[PDB]
């Protein structure tokens, strides 16, 4: 009470502004006394806060704090019965209502758990307060410091820091745990490094139940036991192992009997049983249609163009929606493309027969608008329907496209052409061509793939990447896109959306669909050989799983020859060979799905079982899937067909086992040409809970909802500690129970106390002690917008807009900025078109979602006869209005389809208007909104809006002046929430939450845990722990690429010695675990640091693992719902609801281990416990075996002294590791031939190449910003595939193909652009600058305008190396331009003006000159930043395609256009420029009309001279020389060979050398580097320095002797 004076006349420097500051203040002054000065002299803070957060919004200042309920129930409104919260604040107008709350939290720890908390009580407020009449918008004003307006952030930080002796004074003068949360919420910004030292000063308390942890837990753990005692325990074990449980033969390994794999595999894959036919195309819905496709064409245009321009001007016509409505805005440019078409007929004789039958329009059919096929008939019925309609209705429809519109309308006449209509039945009287048909759901002949020629086998892929490429840009056609037709097995088509591909002159063909959208249509594939419609199938499939052969025939081909060609061996084996893997990729390319690609994920474990000399022998009945369809029965039979064909012959078929195994196990990974997407994400969740919780009540430890906050109840105390001692019991000599999850105690006792003395080839040493915004909700991982952001930014758009239109009284909306603020905070009409098609289907429907409930809760803002009885109310719309009680999700399979249609087809009431009226008045749209479906094509979304339409929807207090627990939630950043005193079960905040998702692995999904953050934190905390002990440990590999190259290089020595070297694996390694185990594990470690000889306290990281041991693990909210429609975790959530009702929602268990979560202190234990069985082989089998760990694959590299003789030490091994639960899983192969460690497998004296995994790796995940990042990306990749000797030949037809995959988005051709064909050395020796450098100075085939420049690259070399300075300071002269910079090297270097005249004039045009192409600061700050700081792949390349057309490339002034637009300022300059390559190179004068994109390819050139002289070269200057046999399969190592003339480390010689290039860049956000520094700040195509801090990455290139030997030679 020595300062309560001051503050008095502290907070007397603020003027009674509000209501909110003098009623707070006359209390003040009328009372000295330290007991209320904490409260109410306090809470005048929070108040303040509240207040600026309630000005913030709108808001009306609840100064009382009061209910609900009683905030309703001011005017005359009926009580609903609200759950009694209290909001911070209200704002009720119409019939909606804004609930704010204000909450501050200074750190992210405590942030996100109070926002979810709160999100999850206003959440849980909707269900009661939706019913009433009223939806609301849960708005929150999240911070993390305080910025108020009646204060400026120079009063308020003292309030806390003067203050700081007042509460001390009352503590000393005058609560337990509620005043060190106070200490912790009242902190700075913090630089808060809280390790494992912040759990010290946590309180640690008792419950009586860690106890009995304890009891369970660590009774039988001692860590005191004797080296001599170990011995003769487990000599008395093998005694007891070999003479009872191996000569019984219970043992998991045996010998292979490698005669009896391939019979098993003839029964496992070859379906003899199944009725499935031989020929693959009959099986196979698509096959046949490739099939029908590709042999109807082996055997055998002014109007086109001007019809295609006037489809590509209709398609920027339809992207502004100028017609008020959806309906009319696609008849009317059908209405122009018909009259155009008329023109066309009208213009020559043989025009619409020569022209258009071979070209765009086929028998009874118009191509127009999004790639729609028409079937002319319908609209002479439609627009004749439309003149029903407005007589007079080409009268101010063509005018809205002069005035308010683009009023650039190059039509002919067709805007008020009233079309002739006999002249439309004389034309559509002619084309007599059968109606398209379109099938859903016998005899054969399809000409016997091994028989046919290789000629037309070509084909085949040919035409797979025709109709794939139509697959593919069916994502193309827009998501919203309603048709004009309503609408069963096979359909006569009336109009449907249709994609073309090409195959000759001509012939088209078409690809038939009705859906709009990305998920699996019902395809339907025409040609038309000469006009002539003809049906060649239709099948159902998914079209995004088919990005691998999009333009892959000669790529797939070529691996095809390659991989046929490892087979020189035998002639006729590989003719043989050669046709049925082609078929089999031609089946697995046209057929992606799980079962097959599961079923070939298999084949390397069979392959490796048949390899090998032991195997275990329980994966014959994991390696089969049950074929869902007869397409994978086709696959299944190929692939084992294949195996049995050259494994098994009649003589010795395993001479060459070398190729053999490398053939197969390209034939294995194979496999991941299937797209790792999971067709379907909801069956896929259901699995991912299914494998969490099957081993999990298998062995029963899972619950239903726990307290979320500290405390479990009694029966589930009881049902954790039974699951504990069930666990922890499984004695030692019991040969069953080999399955259970669980652990020896016993066994774990001598592992851990023979830890403890320096025994095992590892130790507890500890060097270096370890002791040192938008977050989603857990109920859903893996989709795109979780519950809280899908009201999140709809509270942002109704909290923004609600103040705009009320600054006259307007009232209204604008029908198009309400569709503006989502659309920019998600991601005037160009200005909504322009990043509306930067979406996902997903989030096109999410955009939907959003519109609706904006609108709805618009709608309601300013509001202050269902009596239509055909069916009854209360029995079908009452029904179902009550039983989902949303009108948002009633669903389409309840009712009829006319049903939908007949209740739209009321008459004209007060509840329609006409006119439409995009003026739209707020609270009006009870007539608006619902008519936009009453003059548009759909009904039920129409159906929903009249549902929601006619209301369907429905002294004591003086000591208890301190916060006590009461007292708890008066502030507002108070922070109940914070880690104050940790029972042994949870931190006293949260109790370590988690969720589901899953990985997109290629064959099993593995699951993944979204940690919550705090539980991030706290996990980071654990991990780091981890892995600072795991630094010290010798024999693990999960971070380290130097004790992995040790792993490798042992293993090499180990296959080339003829040693037995295992490889396993362990079955569930993270749902199997428990954190009890590790508390176990960590109770008798010593960690002696070297700094103090002691064992280290472990009760940091042993009272977080018990944090870790009771994680309550969520659901997935998409599988509560899909377990409540009707399979043991599908019997476990129905036999549960017999149990309390409520949903469970959440699983606490003893057997957890988040999967990436505890990894590597999971690696620890499956490090000391693996060494402890490599203890045990040394000693019992008297082997030396040394094994290494990656905490999921191990490889125990065994030693053998003087056969597989000693199947007595392996399945000994597999029962001692089976009782420490690392359990061996069938995938797990032992033996002297093969030896795998994370996916790389060593056969003797070489190494598989493994083909097809970086084929298929470049061949998908083409990701797509720009096509310098896209073939920066990708060139990158091939680097990566090429470093394993792959060919020239397949990674030039990647090249190719990612070149086609740029060339196909409208970005043409440059000569950066993807990296060349037939680069041969520029692999080994060269990064990207160089093979950009051979692919400019390869498009000069005399190399005689090139040598040149390349001596004046020498000239400027030789000046400004070492030894001598010559101009250093090229800083500012670089940085004006490329032409001007060009001129002044080549005349500092020294020429005339005449070769400036005829370097300067090849000029190739840029698109990324002034910026970037944007479809929505250099590439070298970028990469700077990011090094100094520190979903599918086809519907992202259409979201690529589909924004690259558009207006992306600027100009110098501020704005955007074409690219088309671009390459239409162009001229044709013959002689000897232009032509020398063509559209590649350019004249100056040729570039006339568009000249500032005309950058030179000299300039560019000797930028990467330059370039190749800063990061190599001495040799990257002379002349291409001219190179000059072996066998064709005989690959060996290179090295990189190249000298980098700078001085290494260069992650700060760059950042300190900026001062001196770009200071304000540097400020706001050596004797070499600076030549070669500026010369990439300019420009994005040459990428100098990413290949100088970082190193290569490989630096071990293998290559084919043909493709090194062959190569070229450039010396000095």
């Amino acid at each position: 009470d020595e300062y309560v004076q001051e503050l008095k006349g502290l907070i007397r420097k603020h003027i009674p502004d509000r209501c909110e500051f003098a009623h707070q203040k006359v209390t003040f002054l009328s009372q000295v006394h330290p007991s209320p000065l904490l409260t109410e002299g306090f809470k005048l803070l929070s108040s303040l806060v509240e207040l600026e957060s309630c000005e913030a919004h709108a808001c009306q200042a609840n100064t009382d704090q009061r209910f609900v309920d009683v905030i309703l129930s001011d005017n005359g409104i009926l009580c609903p019965t609200l759950p009694k919260v209290i909001p911070d604040g209200f704002k009720l107008t119409g019939k909606t209502l804004i609930l704010l709350e204000t909450f501050v939290r200074v750190n992210p720890d405590e942030f996100e758990k109070k926002w979810k908390a709160d999100m999850s009580k206003l959440l849980n407020l909707k269900h009661d307060l939706q019913k009433s009449g009223v939806t609301l918008v849960p708005i929150v004003d999240g911070r993390s410091n305080y910025n108020n307006r009646f204060v400026a952030d120079w009063v308020i930080e003292r309030m806390r820091w003067l203050l700081i002796e007042i509460l001390k004074a009352s503590k000393s003068m005058l609560e337990d745990q509620e005043y060190q949360r106070l200490i912790h919420s009242l902190s700075n910004v913090k630089n808060q490094s809280l390790g494992l030292e912040n759990l010290e000063h946590l309180k640690r308390n008792s419950l009586d139940y860690d106890e009995r942890l304890n009891e369970s837990l660590f009774i039988g753990l001692k860590g005191d036991i004797r080296e001599s005692t170990v011995r003769e325990e487990l000599i008395k074990l093998k005694m007891w192992f070999k003479d009872e449980v191996f000569s019984k033969g219970l043992g998991k390994f045996k010998l292979t009997d490698r005669r009896e794999l391939l019979e098993s595999l003839s029964s496992l894959g070859a379906h003899l049983d199944s009725d499935v036919s031989s020929c693959p195309f009959c099986n196979n819905k698509l096959m046949e249609i490739v099939y029908n496709v590709t042999f109807s064409s082996v055997e055998r245009t002014n109007i086109e163009k001007h019809y295609l321009s006037v489809l590509s001007l209709c398609n920027k016509i339809k992207g502004l929606k100028v017609f008020n409505t959806r309906r009319n805005t696609l008849l009317f440019l059908d209405l122009i493309m018909v009259n155009l078409m008329v023109d066309i007929s009208e213009s020559c004789q043989d025009a619409i027969e020569s022209l258009r039958k071979s070209g765009l329009i086929v028998g009874q059919m118009v191509m127009l608008v999004n790639d729609r096929v028409l079937d002319i008939l319908e609209a002479i019925k439609l627009i004749r329907k439309k003149i029903g309609t407005n007589p007079n209705w080409v009268k101010n429809c063509s005018k809205i496209l002069e005035r308010s519109h683009p009023e650039i309308w190059l039509q002919l006449n067709t805007l008020i052409r009233q079309p002739d209509f006999n002249s439309l039945i004389s034309i559509a009287q002619y084309l007599v061509s059968d109606r398209p048909i379109m099938r859903y759901s016998k005899i054969c002949r399809h000409k016997l793939f091994q028989e046919m020629s290789s000629f037309e086998q070509m084909r085949l892929f040919k035409t797979l990447s025709s109709i794939s490429l139509s697959l593919i840009n069916s994502m193309k056609t827009s998501f919203s896109s309603r048709l004009l037709v309503n609408e069963f097995g096979n359909v006569r088509l009336r109009e449907c959306y249709a994609q073309r591909f090409y195959l000759a002159e001509s012939l088209v063909g078409f690809l038939f669909y009705q859906k709009t959208g990305e998920r699996s249509r019902c395809y339907s594939v025409y040609l038309s050989d000469n006009g002539v419609m003809s049906e060649q199938g239709s099948f159902y499939c998914d079209p995004k799983r088919f990005f691998l052969p999009v333009f892959s025939d000669e790529v797939l081909a070529g691996m095809c020859e390659e991989m046929t060609s490892w087979l020189d061996f035998d002639t006729g084996l590989m003719n043989d060979t050669g046709p049925i893997l082609r078929l089999l990729v031609l089946a697995i390319l046209c057929s992606p799905s799980k079962r097959n690609q599961t079923f070939l994920q298999g084949l390397r474990y069979f392959l490796m079982a048949f390899a090998n000399q032991i195997h275990h022998i329980d994966l014959i009945s994991k390696l089969v899937v049950e074929c869902k369809s007869s397409s994978e029965v086709v696959v299944q039979r190929l692939a084992v067909g294949l195996f049995i064909r050259l494994l098994g012959g009649e003589s010795d078929a395993s001479s060459f086992f070398s190729r053999r195994f490398k053939y197969l196990l390209n034939v294995s990974y194979l496999c991941h040409l299937i797209t790792k997407e999971t067709p379907d994400r909801l069956t896929d969740q259901i699995k991912c809970f299914e494998k969490f919780i099957e081993p999990k009540v298998k062995f029963g430890c899972a619950v239903v909802n726990p307290s979320l906050n500290g405390k479990l109840t009694v029966d589930q105390e009881d049902i954790m500690i039974n699951g504990l001692k069930k666990f922890f019991s499984k004695s030692l000599r019991d040969t069953e129970d080999v399955q259970t999850p669980g652990v020896c105690k016993e066994l774990l006792n001598y592992c851990v106390s023979l830890f403890n003395r320096g025994k095992l080839k590892v130790s507890g040493e500890l060097k270096n002690n370890p002791f040192r915004v938008v977050i989603p909700k857990l109920d859903e991982l893996g989709n795109i917008l979780s519950t809280y952001d899908k009201e999140k930014l709809v509270s942002a758009c109704v909290s923004s807009m609600a103040e705009r239109f009320k600054t006259k009284g307007r009232y209204n909306l604008d029908p198009e900025s309400t569709d503006y603020l989502i659309l920019k905070n998600l991601t005037s009409q160009e200005e909504l078109s322009l990043m509306y098609e930067t979406l996902t289907e997903e989030q096109v429907e999410s955009f939907n979602e959003i519109k609706y409930d904006v609108q709805v809760a618009l709608a309601k803002m300013a509001d202050n006869s269902p009596f239509g009885v055909m069916k009854e109310i209360r029995a079908e719309v009452s029904l179902h209005e009550v039983k989902d009680f949303d009108p948002d999700v009633l669903p389409s399979d309840v009712y009829k389809e006319l049903c939908d249609a007949v209740y739209k087809s009321s008459e004209k009431c007060n509840f329609f208007l006409e006119e439409v009226l995009d003026v739209c008045p707020l609270g009006l749209l009870l007539k608006n909104l619902t008519t936009s479906s009453y003059m548009e094509e759909e009904y039920f979304m129409c159906f929903k809006y009249l549902l929601i339409q006619g209301h369907f929807d429905q002294a004591d207090k003086l000591d208890k002046s301190y916060f006590t627990n009461a007292a708890l939630r008066n502030l507002c950043f108070y922070s109940e929430d914070s880690p104050t005193e940790f029972t042994s079960i949870s931190s006293n905040s949260g109790n370590l939450k988690f969720g589901l998702s899953y990985k997109e692995q290629v064959g099993s999904n593995r699951e993944l845990y979204v940690g919550d953050l705090n539980t991030k934190l706290m996990t980071r905390l654990v991990e780091d722990f981890s892995e600072a002990v795991g630094n010290s440990m010798k024999y693990t590999c999960l971070n380290s690429e130097k004790e992995f190259e040790r792993a490798i290089c042992d293993m090499k020595m180990a296959v080339n010695n003829g040693d037995l070297s295992c490889s396993y694996d362990h079955s569930k390694w993270g749902p199997t675990m428990s954190p009890a185990l590790f508390l176990a594990l960590l109770q008798m470690l010593e960690l002696r640091t070297p700094v103090d000889r002691s064992k280290i306290d472990l009760d940091s990281v042993k009272s977080i693992l018990k944090w870790h041991l009771h994680k309550v693990v969520e659901v997935p909210i998409n599988v509560a719902e899909a377990y409540c429609i009707g399979s043991l975790s599908e019997e476990f959530f129905h036999q549960t609801m017999q149990l309390s009702g409520q949903i469970p929602s959440h699983i606490m268990s003893v057997l957890d281990m988040g999967q990436g979560i505890l990894h590597n202190t999971s690696d620890l234990y499956g490090l000391i416990t693996e060494q402890f069985l490599c203890y045990a082989l040394d000693l019992l089998y008297d082997v030396i075996p040394v094994s290494y760990t990656s905490s999921d694959d191990q490889i125990t590299l065994v030693k053998t002294p003087s056969a597989a003789e000693w199947l007595e030490m392996i399945c000994f091994h597999e029962f001692l590791s089976s009782k420490l639960n690392k359990f061996v899983s069938p995938k797990s192969v032992i033996g002297t031939f093969v030896a795998e460690f994370k996916s790389r497998f060593f056969v003797m004296g070489e190494e598989t190449p493994l083909l097809t995994k970086f084929v298929s790796a470049a061949l998908h995940n083409v990701k797509c910003k720009t096509p310098t990042q896209l073939s920066e990306t990708i060139d990158t990749i091939c680097d990566q595939c090429i470093a394993n000797g792959v060919s020239t030949k397949i990674v030039a037809r990647i090249s190719k193909r990612v070149n086609q995959l740029i060339r196909y988005s409208g970005y043409g051709d440059t000569p950066f652009g993807a990296i060349e064909d037939q680069d041969v050395k520029d692999w080994v020796d060269g990064s990207r600058g160089y093979r950009l450098q051979r692919k400019i100075e390869a498009i000069f085939y005399d190399d005689k305008e090139t040598s040149f420049i390349r001596n004046c690259a020498r000239k400027v070399f030789n000046d400004i190396k070492r030894g001598r300075i010559f101009e250093e300071n090229l800083i500012n002269l670089i940085g004006r331009g490329g032409d001007e910079a060009l001129t002044g090297f080549l005349q500092y270097a020294g020429c005339s003006e005449q070769e400036v005249n005829r370097v300067l004039n090849y000029r190739w045009v840029n698109l990324s000159s002034f910026g970037d192409l944007r479809l929505v600061v250099p590439t070298l700050i970028k990469t700077l930043q990011s090094k100094l700081s520190r979903s599918s792949v086809a519907s992202g390349f259409i979201g690529f395609c589909k924004s690259m057309g558009s207006k992306c490339v600027r100009d110098g002034k501020g704005g955007f256009l074409y690219i088309k637009e671009v390459y239409s300022g162009i001229n044709v300059c013959i002689c000897e420029i232009c032509a020398l390559k063509p559209k590649i190179i350019y004249c100056n004068d040729s570039l006339n009309k568009v000249s500032q994109f005309s950058k030179p390819i000299l300039w560019d050139y000797f930028s990467l001279v330059l370039t190749n002289a800063c990061e190599l070269g001495e040799w990257v200057f002379s002349t291409v020389k001219e190179p000059q046999l072996n066998n064709q399969n005989f690959f060996w190592a290179v090295k990189p060979k190249v000298v980098r003339q700078i001085e290494d480390q260069l992650g700060m010689n760059h950042v300190l050398q900026s001062i001196r290039r770009n200071y304000p860049v540097l400020f706001d956000e050596l004797k070499f580097l600076d030549v070669c520094i500026a010369l990439d700040m300019m420009n994005e195509n040459l990428g100098i320095i990413s290949h100088l801090l970082k190193t290569r990455d490989n630096s071990v290139y293998i290559v084919k002797q043909s493709d090194c030997a062959l190569a070229h030679i450039r010396q000095s």
